[PDB]
RNA sequence: UUUUAUUU
């Protein structure tokens, strides 16, 4: 992309000014965001970084993607441009084989856009997959296309239909 | 039904 950048899995604890003293750090900021909730004022979970020198935004990207702060690790990546198109494009799949990795639930949706965040939920005890998940794509009619070619369909190998619905 | 919460 280019200056903008959107920064996510932010520790609710974290500060409207921790927040721009971190990403402060790495150069010059033309403006930045906690974003909150219009009516509690409660942080989201995630902001916004703009940066003046585009290299800066690469730097924050390279430098503190993967930071982990409290309980949370936060990703760093470039803000997409702010479209209607790109809302409620997350899906909750379930029925996987639970043998299946990311990587392959990656690939298996891949087939139908780019794929923003992907997930495999697992036991909290022994860490097994449960087989359960999201997809979190890129427009929204990609993850309308995922969910007519996938709900219901056997990916190779399977011997059980998987489940796609938005989340 | 997530590192609850990826477009201010």
């Amino acid at each position: 992309s280019k200056t903008n950048l959107i920064v996510n899995y932010l520790p609710q604890n974290m500060t409207q000014e921790e927040f721009r003293s971190l990403f402060g750090s790495i150069g010059e900021i033309e403006s930045c965001k906690l974003v909150r909730d219009k009516i509690t004022g409660q942080s989201l979970g995630y902001g916004f970084v703009n940066y003046i020198d585009p290299k800066d935004a690469e730097k924050a990207i390279n430098t503190l993607n993967g930071l982990r702060l409290q309980t949370k690790t936060i990703k760093v990546s470039y803000a997409r441009p702010s479209s209607a198109s790109i809302r409620d494009a997350n899906l909750y799949v379930s029925g996987l084989p639970k043998t299946m990795t990311q990587k392959e639930l990656e690939q298996l949706f891949s087939q139908y856009g780019r794929i923003i965040t992907s997930r495999i939920l697992v036991d909290q005890v022994t860490g097994v997959s449960r087989g359960v998940g999201f997809i979190r794509f890129d427009k929204r009619i990609e993850a309308e296309e995922a969910i007519k070619g996938l709900n219901g369909q056997k990916p190779s190998g399977a011997t059980e239909p998987i489940t796609v619905k938005f989340a």
